[PDB]
């Protein structure tokens, strides 16, 4: 769908307390998707949230880099995985 | 006992909703980003989104290894992880 722009920040809790921050666009409304799958995945809310954030982040990059040989061969099993998740 | 991180996602437009949570990885996420930096044919934002997304998703999969949603995806996902290390 429509591109939605997010800022993603990751900070180390311990040791050096290093941080990274980057802007990223997803073609789904992530917060609406999180409400929708909430309690549908047969996992805890923490797991559901991390899994969905992680999947949309790496899945979007593969959509942008479709022709990359890192991803051409994985596009089939990944799509099958996505289709099974959407049946939930 | 692994590295703890806090991830925040903030909508830039709309109601500017935010979410924040913690996760733990065995590997050093920042050292990992440094290694794959500009050595994937991707932009910096893609590399970061890719590595962060992949490690987050992989962590939940390792916690939920026998889960029906993940069981069949494990062989393909392991081959993918292995092939990434060769890149």
């Amino acid at each position: 769908g429509m591109g939605n722009i997010y800022q993603i920040t990751v900070e180390e809790k311990a040791e050096h307390q290093r941080t990274l921050s980057f802007e990223f666009s997803l073609h789904d409304d992530l917060f609406k998707l999180l409400e929708k799958v909430d309690g549908k995945m047969d996992m805890t809310p923490e797991q559901t949230q991390a899994f969905m954030v992680g999947l949309k982040l790496f899945g979007e990059v593969m959509m942008q880099q479709r022709k990359h040989p890192l991803f051409k061969e994985f596009s089939a099993p990944f799509r099958a995985f996505m289709m099974n998740l959407k049946k939930q």
